DNA sequence: AAACATTCGTTCACGTGAGTTCCAGTACAAGTCTGGTC
DNA sequence: AGACTTGTACTGGAACTCACGTGAACGAATGTTT
């Protein structure tokens, strides 16, 4: 019901449970579509950009600037992109020295008065920009689309994550923006539009 | 009187269960890095 | 918000050791039979 209703997931909590400040956990539980395993639309787009980390993560690269495709003509290759959305979680610590490294050589210094022709800005633009012939996929589990005026899009995820960064999916296997724009309008927003079947 | 068995009695090797030390794997709390909007 | 890293603790499995039990080789001594 709460998934139908466009929620944000139900509380469950014990008769007996008592007030405890500081307590994460003792008869308080949240439930909502994310934890749930394939209840929610996987979104796999490319890597067009990245930022230099902070902290532990200094001398690399530690989030990154993802940009899907638009529809191309019929027998020809997409060569344009508008940037979707930032990810700067859900990859480890070796996975992401990996990815560093298999795009570090790749990795072009961004001119902000010389923005490139196959990568489009909006208001955010990144540090350091990588054309699309190659780059890796990045699956996110994104929560909701909501509205951003910071993108090309015109929408950003909401607690955006990484998932994995597949290799089997080349560069030219991510979405298009028709399929962003039908995603966006199945359900008005929020990605979790799939009922729970045990 | 000699040979065999038998026996038999022993003892050694091998196998199974209980206690002790060490380390791999798991659960929970906190620090740290990162996302967006008004 | 979320996910990963760090720590802390906590426990269960593996390896080692010893005690108990058993099987079975065998070696020789003795008794019986021819």
């Amino acid at each position: 019901e709460a998934i139908d209703k466009r929620e944000e997931g139900i509380m469950v909590k014990q008769p007996l449970s008592i007030y405890k400040p500081d307590k994460r956990g003792e008869g308080w539980l949240k439930i909502k579509p994310e934890y749930v395993s394939g209840l929610m639309d996987e979104l796999d787009i490319l890597i067009v950009g990245g930022y230099w980390g902070k902290g532990s993560r200094g001398g690399m690269m530690s989030h990154f600037l993802c940009a899907v495709a638009e529809k191309p003509p019929p027998g020809e290759k997409p060569s344009v992109f508008h940037t979707l959305s930032r990810v700067g979680s859900g990859c480890t610590m070796k996975e992401l020295y990996d990815l560093g490294l298999k795009l570090a050589k790749y990795w072009k210094p961004f001119h902000r008065k010389a923005p490139p022709s196959s990568i489009l800005c909006g208001t955010e633009k990144p540090e350091v920009y990588i054309e699309p012939c190659n780059s890796v996929i990045v699956q996110i589990k994104a929560a909701e689309i909501v509205p951003s005026d910071m993108y090309k899009t015109g929408c950003t995820l909401r607690f955006p994550r990484i998932e994995k960064i597949r290799d089997d999916k080349e560069w030219h296997e991510c979405m298009t923006l028709d399929d962003l724009e039908q995603l966006r309008g199945k359900a008005s927003g929020k990605l979790a539009s799939k009922h729970l079947y045990i």
